[PDB]
């Protein structure tokens, strides 16, 4: 069931495997590309990350009061274990920060081994948000994508000493507070939607290996947008909500049969 793979007078064979899970609307796919390499001393597999956080933007209010829940950061951790601790993350991508919308790059494979940044492309966007990669060793690759500023340029820190954080603010003179944020198709989609990541990476193991776990940790920090009518006008404050929502997925990595499998 393997592919022949040919670079340079060499070749390889490939194979590809893919398992998909999901709960509440968090959605984790993890594709595989194998490969059985014999001009190698390791066995490699590149892995593909797909997903959804949805962002779980809520609006509550009244007359004088409003509160708008939004998500500032979403975090994806991508873990490797392994029983022997023998199996390591070569590499990743995205890497470093990235404030362009359209997040696209490739990590390749050659034969012989060696892993560059066979490939697994990714792509995503992210208006109005970054990706950090937070953590990048042997067992943990991690990502903050996490908010910028919106088009107006307000921000987290924003503050006018009468309108306060004018962040999500629609009119400072008018609207009932559940009435006063900004509509949906004026916000970015990973604020009225959710974030759909993709992050891809490379992993080494003994030839000899039989299995491995990848576990996806997706977290989402969530902030308040609260407003507030002082008597002429409305002032708005951001803070860190009490709350924020984390689901995991654990797959198995099954070296032996070139299969990805996801643990119920
Ligand atoms: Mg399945
Ligand atoms: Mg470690
Ligand atoms: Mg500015
Ligand atoms: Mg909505
Ligand atoms: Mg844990």
């Amino acid at each position: 069931s393997g592919e022949i793979i040919k670079e340079n007078g060499k070749e390889a064979i490939k194979y590809t495997s893919s398992d998909t899970a999901s709960h509440k609307g968090w959605k984790a796919t993890l594709s595989g590309t194998f490969i059985e390499d014999p001009h190698s001393d390791k066995k490699t597999a590149l892995l593909n990350l797909e997903g959804f956080i949805p962002s779980d933007k809520q609006i509550f209010g009244s007359k004088y009061y409003g509160k708008m829940k939004w998500p500032e950061t979403y975090r994806i951790n991508v873990k490797s274990a392994d029983v022997n601790n023998n199996i390591k993350i070569a590499n990743s991508i995205p890497k470093n920060t990235i404030d362009k919308k359209d997040v696209s790059n490739s990590i390749g494979y050659s034969i012989g081994g060696n892993i560059s940044v066979v490939q697994n492309t990714i792509s995503y966007e992210q208006p109005d948000f970054r990706t950090i990669q937070r953590k990048d060793d042997a067992n943990l690759a991690s990502w903050d994508i996490k908010f910028v500023e919106t088009k107006d340029g307000y921000n987290i820190d924003s503050y006018h000493a009468i309108y306060g954080n004018q962040l999500f603010m629609k009119s400072r003179l008018y609207n009932n507070g559940d009435k006063n944020f900004t509509d949906d198709r004026d916000l970015s989609t990973l604020i009225s939607g959710g974030f759909s990541p993709n992050m891809a990476l490379a992993l080494t193991a003994p030839k000899n290996a039989k299995e491995s776990v990848i576990i996806v940790e997706y977290q989402r920090f969530d902030n308040d947008y609260i407003l507030n009518w002082e008597t002429t006008q409305w002032r708005g404050t951001n803070k860190l909500s009490s709350t924020s929502e984390y689901n995991e997925f654990m797959f198995k990595i099954n070296w032996q049969d070139h299969k990805i499998e996801y643990y119920l």
